[PDB]
């Protein structure tokens, strides 16, 4: 059970995801 990181309602449980989701989402 990793990290529960929680960004736009979706959890994040991989440095994959995360380093692909907030670099997306970066907000603009």
């Amino acid at each position: 059970e990793q990290y529960t990181a929680k960004y736009k309602g979706r959890t994040f449980r991989n440095e994959k995801e995360l380093r692909d989701f907030i670099e997306k989402f970066k907000g603009r």
